[PDB]
């Protein structure tokens, strides 16, 4: 006997003897069967029993549910289970859930999730059928899809059903039948793993959640489909072998929707399935958001470095958002942590305080959020290093051997964490938990890095990801990850799909119709334009996220080319994603051959080639057609959009692999608010413009513009709107002319300009000279004789010729609290550049330097010597004050050059950020006296040394270590160096053995020995062998063979302790610092990551001391004499620049009308260095 379920769409057949259909009948009379032959199979735990009349009760609690309850028993095999089984129905729907399971062989998981013995681990309904169609019927087919990575091969399969059709338990991500005239998908929540057609990682790739099975039905075969089975109480096991019992993600539970001719194109297929099955599908959480997200792009710190702190890449944000007219973003903070990316995991609530810490980052993401930009940080599950104080023997993944899983070693060595552990343990969620508190809701997305790659375990498997998406999603976080084919039911962004440049073909977004069908508006997890990969990177239709970055991942800093991608790809892929496919035919991806047979050749729509239909829920109509669907045809890349029956784009564009330019022209009228979305006032509407060959075109406006007479256009450049054109409208069409490749905005009448304030929080307006020249009034005050200019088309600096000042009042200081202010500056002029900071007049701080002698190679930083701020080169190095706030609440910057020389200085990023630091201490006329550092109050980076070019320009192996007891010290494992020689931090590098060549180094603007005056300079350190490292001292920009060097001796494990003399160079430039020599370190027998994790390779400095020493008082007649002797020495060779030089210098002080003691004293210092240099001289 049966009961029959019923809504307004449908009545529904139900078995009183267990939850199957027997069939759905549709307000029209259209029939589709679901389980027609007596099947009452339920598996649990693998084994299959078979359910009698007197193991199921049934109750109808209305017309629109019914309740089961299954008995399920296998004595044998330790089975004793009771399951609640609802069926529902809305609509054209129905649900089936499992909302009940008891075990009688259980009290439940122990506490701390300990073994359940006779735990339900999986449950599944064998050949369910809950929906089916026939080989009788009319048109019966199925439409399956798997996950594919690989752009020349399809991730679907599209064939009729006849007699011969035969399948058992075949698995798909999603699976369609359709037939005599109805179509239905099935969805499931299954975390089940199986059939994929490529992918190159786990993590979630391989869910497939529908299972496919025919059977003999009279004399027809049909095919049905069932839910892939679920997970209950899961038991699994760590790397050290301990079980765990874990509880369910979620309930069971399932769902059909039944479909008639759903996009009215006269013929039944999955499409018409496919639209239905949007009402039923898993929805990632917060994807309603993606359509908005116009430009993503990564913001980078590394290394200790602060490249970019939080209040920074907020005025970034402000300026894409000028130069987009605000349309949103999406900002992924790699680096946001600890001393920057790839440090610090896995303690996500580790805020950088570099960057300015959860303050900072808390007001970047309330005040980004005006702008429309979502904010997200790179987390690792996978990793962790010594430093974070997760870092625990619990964490730690072991080999079968029992020694540790190494990962990868750059600025420390990383360690593989036991994945199984960190979710069964509740570790990792509770480090989500921490970070939770420091962002409250203002945090758009997590990025999971590597997750799939089978780092954390063997595993990693759709169940865990479930997991790890959930206790994500439970913190308000959107899910984003690294891998193109990862996380298919949580993800809304894969960074290999949507930057389309990494892994090649192979290994790229998802490549399937289906899911493309269903869910491109959802995820940036697709193929994009990438023709070098062919087959599905070939122009797709749909466009597709292509991502740049310009804030220093992987050394990118190029800001047109990132804006003019945007305009390129960018845009039309967003304006795309506001409208859902309807319809998709002609695909020439689809064939017989690759198991296709049975996708729509419509030769009436488009000539036969492809084109796809999307609609929104305002009945707008989006039409996308492809040109030819022959690959050798001009055609195949010429693609043709229209927006309710208007042309808004046409031609071909820029190959996303940057390998030929296009000719595609657009005028896209973009109508929603880069928040929610919602539609803007209809006054507010505009268009935007692009010619990627530049030139005019003529366009038909859209229907509501169609009465006006003229247009405003502006031009849209890093200031916003600009050259504002009025274009007349005539008989509702408008001409465009346009310069190549350049941003234009359209809109019914006058526009106003986006309101910026550059800097907020930041003490000064506009610190990173985004304003334009107009900074230089507005903002900034600048007075002399000489030129002020904002000066570069990229990143913008200050450029300052002459004798000139730059100043601004500070604004929201502590009054009463230590700040230090740095700014970054490269001079290229002979004549001093300052930084400083007064108070009504009088002096607080005040630094400077001379010629700049240290290029700068850090890859992250936006003025690295590989981003030419003048000549072929940048020599950018960040120069510090420290000062007390003054309790008058009055304090002011000025940048400086003094000399009225021709040559440039430049300066960009004004920091001011409290700090503590108090070790400089100066003489009585404001020189050097001591200088001493524990690196525990470092602003940023290893000040006073900077990075030199041992590695050229690169994430550099170089930074502050950070203290965690046992694991960053000598004993733990295998390592034999301390990381941390005192206090929390010291600075260190990291396997940068036999470069001959400098590593790092003072630099004067960091610390300035005055010519002739003696200084003594003592460290601690720790270094891994015999003379890898060497003490260098030089003058002037470092070179190869023009630097003393003194060996340092292996002190591994003990600290040892170095201190040498130096005296100041003629010129003001002396430095010193630690070189890497060509002596090959002593390995001590050690064999793979333990030579790395060792410490034979490194070196760790600390407690670092700089003072000024009294030399033995000279006469000038002393002097004098010491002139005599080395000029005896010396002016007899030639077989000397630095000789004359040093000499003249020597001889100004010695006869200068009132020289003194001290004059006497520096010109005999200077001569006896002389002497030593000379000795090895060229
Ligand atoms: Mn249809
Ligand atoms: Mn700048
Ligand atoms: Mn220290
Ligand atoms: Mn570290």
């Amino acid at each position: 006997a049966s009961e029959t379920l019923k809504t307004k769409k449908m009545e529904v057949q139900i078995k009183k003897n267990f939850p199957s259909v027997l069939q759905y009948t549709m307000t029209d009379g259209k029939v589709m069967y679901g389980q027609s032959k007596d099947v009452r199979t339920v598996e649990i735990n693998g084994t299959n029993i078979e359910l009698g009349d007197d193991d199921v009760t049934f109750k109808k609690v209305s017309d629109t549910e019914a309740t089961y309850t299954l008995k399920v028993k296998d004595e044998a095999k330790k089975i004793d289970a009771v399951i609640t089984v609802q069926i529902t129905v809305k609509a054209n729907q129905l649900h089936l859930n499992v909302t009940k399971i008891k075990n009688n062989l259980s009290e439940g998981i122990p506490e701390g999730n300990g073994v359940e013995e006779n735990a339900i681990q999986t449950l599944s309904f064998p050949n369910q059928s809950l929906v089916s169609v026939r080989s009788s019927q009319e048109n019966a087919q199925f439409t399956g899809a798997r996950m594919s990575s690989n752009t020349q091969k399809p991730g679907d399969t599209n064939f009729a059903v006849t007699e011969d059709t035969n399948v058992t338990d075949s698995d798909y991500t999603y699976g369609f039948i359709s037939g005599a005239g109805l179509s239905a998908g099935l969805w499931s929540n299954s975390e089940h793993d199986g059939t994929y057609v490529a992918a190159p990682v786990r993590g979630g790739s391989q869910n497939t959640r529908v299972y496919a099975t025919t059977q003999q039905t009279g004399d027809a075969t049909s095919l049905g489909l069932a839910s892939a089975p679920w997970y209950y109480h899961r038991t699994v096991t760590d790397s050290k072998g301990k079980k765990y019992t874990v509880a369910e993600t979620a309930l069971p539970q399932m769902a059909v929707a039944i479909a008639g001719d759903e996009n009215e194109d006269g013929a039944v297929n999955w499409q018409d399935g496919a639209i239905a099955y949007r009402d039923i599908m898993n929805n990632p959480y917060k994807s309603e958001e993606v359509p908005e997200l116009v430009a993503w792009r990564i913001a980078m710190n590394f290394g200790s470095q602060a490249q970019n702190p939080f209040l920074t890449t907020l005025d970034n944000v402000k300026k894409v958002a000028l130069n987009t007219d605000g349309l949103g973003q999406s900002v992924l903070l790699k680096g946001y942590g600890n001393e920057g990316h790839d440090s610090g995991h896995p303690d996500y609530g580790d805020i950088g305080q570099r960057l300015g810490g959860a303050d900072d980052m808390n007001t970047m993401m309330e005040e980004g959020s005006k702008y429309g930009a979502r904010f997200g940080v790179h987390v690792n599950a996978s990793e962790m290093y010594p430093e974070a104080k997760a870092f625990s023997e619990d964490m730690v993944r072991r080999n079968s051997a029992g020694g540790l899983s190494y990962g990868w070693n750059w600025l420390d060595q990383g360690v593989g964490i036991d994945g199984i552990y960190d979710l069964a343990s509740g570790s990792r969620v509770s480090r989500f938990a921490d970070l939770s508190k420091e962002v409250g809701d203002n945090m758009d997305f997590i990025y999971l890095d590597v997750w799939g790659n089978l780092t954390s375990s063997g595993s990693e498997d759709s169940w865990e990801t479930r997991k790890m998406s959930k206790m994500i999603n439970d913190n308000g976080w959107r899910m984003t990850t690294e891998w193109g084919s990862g996380n298919e039911y949580d993800s809304t962004f894969q960074h290999w799909a949507a930057d389309l440049t990494y892994g090649g073909y192979t290994s790229k977004g998802e490549n399937s119709e289906v899911m493309r069908f269903l869910r491109n508006h959802q995820k940036d997890s697709w193929v994009g334009d990438y023709p070098q990969y062919g087959g599905a990177a070939n122009a797709p239709l749909l466009g597709g996220y292509n991502m740049k970055d310009f804030e220093g991942w992987q050394g990118r800093n190029d800001y047109a080319a990132y804006i003019k991608n945007l305009y390129t790809h960018d845009v039309s892929t967003k304006f795309i994603q506001h409208f859902k496919v309807t319809r998709w035919v002609n695909n020439p991806l689809l064939t017989a051959d690759n198991g296709n047979a049975a996708a729509v050749s419509d030769p009436n729509t488009n000539n036969g080639n492809e084109q796809i239909t999307l609609k929104d829920s305002n009945g707008n109509v989006v039409v996308v057609s492809r040109g030819s669907n022959d690959t050798s045809s001009a055609a195949y890349r010429q693609r043709t959009i229209t927006f309710n029956g208007v042309k808004v784009a046409s031609g071909v564009v820029s190959a996303g692999d940057g390998s030929a330019t296009g000719d595609e022209s657009y005028l896209l009228p973009w109508m929603w608010d880069s928040f929610t979305g919602k539609l803007v006032k209809d006054s507010e509407q505009k268009l935007y413009h692009w010619n990627t060959k530049g030139g005019t075109t003529t366009w038909t406006l859209p229907d509501s513009w169609k009465n006006l007479s003229s247009v405003k256009v502006y031009q849209l450049t890093d200031q916003g709107k600009t050259n504002e054109q009025t274009v007349a409208v005539s008989g509702g069409k408008v001409t465009l002319t346009a310069d190549a490749e350049t941003p234009y905005v359209v809109y019914k009448g006058e526009a106003k300009q986006i309101q910026v304030n550059w800097s907020e929080g930041m003490h000064v307006v506009d610190a990173g000279f985004n304003g334009g020249s107009n900074t230089l009034t507005d903002n900034w005050t600048v007075s002399g004789s000489g030129k002020a200019e904002v000066e570069g088309d990229n990143n913008a600096m200050l450029r300052l010729t002459g004798k000139v000042d730059v100043s601004q009042r500070l604004t929201d200081l502590k009054a009463g609290q230590k700040y230090a202010l740095y700014v970054g500056v490269d001079n290229r002029s002979t004549g001093d550049a300052s930084v400083t900071v007064t108070s009504g007049g009088k002096v607080l701080a005040t630094n400077s330097t001379g010629k700049s002698i240290a290029k700068n190679y850090i890859k992250a930083y936006g003025h690295n010597t590989n981003s030419n701020t003048e000549n072929g080169s940048s020599y950018f190095q960040n120069m510090y004050v420290f000062f007390t706030a003054p309790e008058n609440g009055d304090a002011t910057v000025t940048l400086s050059h003094k000399s009225t020389d021709g040559a440039h200085t430049y300066f960009d990023d004004v920091r001011i950020v409290e700090n503590q630091y108090s070790g400089i201490t100066y003489e009585k006329d404001g020189t050097l006296k001591s200088l001493t550092n524990g690196f525990e109050n470092n602003a940023q980076g290893i000040w006073p040394f900077v990075v030199s070019g041992s590695e050229g320009v690169e994430d550099n192996r170089i930074h502050l270590s950070e203290l965690h007891a046992p694991f960053t010290r000598a004993g733990w494992d295998v390592k034999k160096m301390d990381d941390v020689l005192d206090g929390t931090w010291s600075v260190k590098v990291n396997g940068l053995t036999q470069k001959g060549t400098l590593v790092y180094q003072t630099i004067p603007q960091n610390v300035k020995f005055e010519a002739g005056a003696k200084y003594k300079v003592s460290f601690d350190y720790q270094s891994g062998s015999d003379d890898i490292y060497a003490i260098a001292v030089g003058q002037g920009e470092y070179s190869a063979g023009s630097v003393k060097l003194t060996n340092l001796k292996k002190a591994l494990g003990e600290t040892g302790k170095a201190e040498f003399e130096l005296t100041g160079g003629v010129n003001g430039d002396s430095w010193f610092g630690i070189y890497s020599t060509a002596t090959a370190p002593d390995l001590q027998g050690s064999t793979g990551n333990a030579q790395d994790f060792g410490g034979y390779k490194d070196f760790v400095l600390d407690n670092l001391k700089i003072e000024r020493i009294e030399s033995q008082t000279r006469t000038k007649a002393e002097a004098q004499d010491k002139v005599k002797e080395i000029r005896g020495k010396y002016d007899s060779k030639r077989a000397w620049q630095q000789y004359q030089d040093t000499l003249v210098k020597a001889r100004v002080l010695i006869n200068k009308n009132g020289a003194t003691a001290e004059d006497f004293t520096k010109a005999y210092d200077i001569l006896v260095a002389l002497d030593e240099y000379m000795k090895t001289a060229p």
